[PDB]
């Protein structure tokens, strides 16, 4: 009965040089402060971001992971480390090197700290190459951004590597990066609390309204973060469109909710009304648990939200445990 | 008991020729075929959007309106009409007959058949006396977009113009318009699965965050169509943000979920959970029935969702008549 967080990211000590090595504007690398409490994860010169250390240090996460009664967390990399607009060959020496730095950071547990890996998916052949790679090392899957600048899921080459890890057992974390909106929404977070669920809403419609579930095999284990964003609420009015619009209909041969039983969720709605709303749409077996740790937004008490909510007590256990274990293969 | 409707829309019967006047390119016009039970939507020459001979042509919609046990419906410019776009003076003008031709539709029964006008919001002034003139000659109100044609939408340009309504006791239905993600969602209505709803959600987070609700007087009647998008399920996450981000804070003294006592949404959803949940969020004096009819994607069974719910008495009547008549100020 281990309590899984299958949400988590990590960030790996690289210097300002190494980055620059790959590239002195985009690379990110990691700042460390004096008391060695915090620190910002850099670009070029500039701070990106203030971090602390339970995210590029281990030994100090498992204490963190104690204090929350979490057994097993799966980390992947932050979204900043991605790299999807580099030149494909850099970008998949970078993949590679923020693997093995991954699976150097699960080496301090690995029976309760598990990794997924990156891929550079700028480049079909290069991202399958180095989702299997990754694997066979020991990585329990890959995380994904949502798109690659105008290709949304459905585009051919983002089916193609669905299909890849499909025929390869290689379940997929889908993540939120790199959010529409352009200049309109810059102020309060409103990326983070707008653009972001409407991006994986629409990675999850790009897959279902496009018909990519027909083409791709149903072995494909795929996991949409953040709860699938706004889609579980929003599913009414995509079924209705369908019903009585042809051009939804079209590539579809199918109601889009039926294509719940195609993907996972994460739980991190942050509002029990939404959790009970979106178990009922997904189902208690498609609902896994996922804090965003160690993020501020994180959630404050991993958990706490699922026991608090008013499910049946089998469906919590799925969700903080049994679903998980399934989807990651961990025992 | 009564059934009010307060979400419909309308287009007039303009000329090819007549509308020219303003613009024989960007200033749409009403193609019926030559007989009675069709038409299309022309922006000049080219076909904008097939539309339905019950946008226009009243006393066929009495037909609908008792074929569907509605007895009160509100209705409104179909978005295409706003032209925020162009020059002040001109959409000044333009708004004018629309407007007039509002009442125009309206005129056939002014008891059964009310109508909120369109506005030139692009010019405060000219939108001001106009959002004025247009009630004094028999509108309920007001229809804007969020946007202002290709806006970033936040100022005291608009505050000014919530407080001026506010003051005037001029309601607003606030509609969304012109949707954001561009080059992607190209196909399967995702502008209008995903983007429609994430926009009207930023429309009110852009109040409640801007710290507007704290200098608009509390007189101000706003409802958001289409159940405020995405607005009600994305609140926990919000509420989050807020309790545990500065930046969040800056303008905000009150936790966002505080303030879904300034303002109102309708009820199309589309979903049981949906609406259970919508309820939930803004209480059964805030939410009101709206349909989007005559328009295809418009609920087939108007009111039929709010009613074969599992909601109270005074829920289901507070939504689908009390609401409305005193927002509006109807008998
Ligand atoms: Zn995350
Ligand atoms: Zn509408």
């Amino acid at each position: 009965k281990p309590r899984i967080d299958m949400h988590s990211h990590f960030f790996p000590r690289i210097s300002e040089q190494e980055a620059a090595k790959f590239d002195a504007n985009h690379a990110p690398w990691l700042q460390v402060s004096a008391k060695g409490d915090t620190g910002s994860i850099m670009m070029g010169k500039n701070n990106f971001r203030p971090v602390y250390q339970a995210l590029w240090d281990p030994a100090f996460r498992i204490e963190e992971m104690d204090a929350q009664g979490v057994d097993v967390q799966v980390t992947c990399a932050t979204p900043v480390m991605f790299g999807y607009t580099w030149e494909a060959n850099k970008a998949a020496q970078w993949a590679e090197r923020m693997n093995d730095f991954a699976l150097e950071f699960a080496a301090h547990n690995p029976q309760r700290i598990k990794v997924l890996a990156q891929v550079p998916l700028q480049d079909l052949d290069l991202a399958c190459k180095e989702a299997s790679r990754a694997v066979a090392a020991g990585h329990l899957g890959i995380q994904i951004g949502n798109h690659l600048g105008d290709k949304d899921l459905d585009d051919a080459t983002l089916e193609a590597f669905l299909t890849h890890c499909a025929n390869e057992d290689i379940p997929i974390l889908v993540h939120p990066w790199d959010m529409m909106g352009g200049q309109r929404m810059k102020k309060w977070m409103l990326p983070w609390l707008v653009a972001m669920p409407a991006e994986t809403q629409l990675a999850i419609l790009s897959l279902i309204l496009s018909g990519a579930f027909e083409r791709i095999p149903k072995s494909l284990k795929i996991c949409f973060g953040h709860g699938g964003g706004s889609f579980a609420f929003l599913l009414g009015a995509v079924d209705n469109a369908w019903r009585h619009r042809d051009i939804v209909r079209e590539d579809c041969p199918r109601p889009p909710s039926e294509y719940v039983d195609r993907f996972f969720v994460d739980s991190a709605v942050f509002n029990p009304g939404a959790l009970e709303l979106l178990v009922s749409v997904m189902g208690e077996d498609r609902v896994m648990l996922g804090s965003d740790y160690p993020f501020p937004l994180g959630e404050q008490k991993i958990g706490g939200l699922v026991l608090s909510s008013n499910l049946g007590e089998s469906a919590k256990d799925k969700i903080i445990s049994g679903n998980a274990s399934k989807f990651f293969n961990i025992n």
